[PDB]
């Protein structure tokens, strides 16, 4: 059972979701996406998913457009999550792409997949992680 929570008016250049937490004990893995609606049983698109795999240290961002999958990156300076220890993620929508940042710092972008931007109205949470603010 994820967590979902809702995004008034959806993204639009320059607004900012923010998602602070803590990362689980023995961690195998998290995501934290943004998607159209919260529906599951048909999934809903997933404009941005950022889904965090700590065996490998890997953090893959991919999108879910009528159930096809699109290109995975996973370029990163460094695997920015430790186990049981706090992080703060930043999701800026900027007219091109997404920025995103991790404990204040740009780690990657992601271009928009998903163009109509007032439909990515859910954030979407699950995983090994305890959710602290938004």
């Amino acid at each position: 059972v994820p967590f979902c929570g809702h995004i008034k008016g959806g993204m639009r250049p320059g607004k900012k979701v923010l998602v602070m937490g803590i990362v689980d004990l023995n961690p195998e893995s998290f995501a934290i996406s943004l998607t159209c609606g919260d529906s599951e049983d048909p999934p809903a698109d997933v404009a941005i998913e950022l889904k965090a795999v700590f065996t490998d240290r890997q953090l893959l961002r991919n999108s879910c457009i009528s159930g096809e999958r699109g290109e995975e990156q996973s370029a990163i300076p460094y695997f920015p999550f430790i186990p049981d220890q706090p992080f703060r993620v930043e999701i800026l929508c900027e007219h091109p792409r997404f920025r995103v940042f991790v404990d204040g710092h740009q780690l990657f972008d992601f271009y928009h997949r998903i163009q109509t931007l007032s439909a990515i109205d859910t954030i979407k949470i699950n995983g090994d992680l305890q959710i602290t603010k938004l």
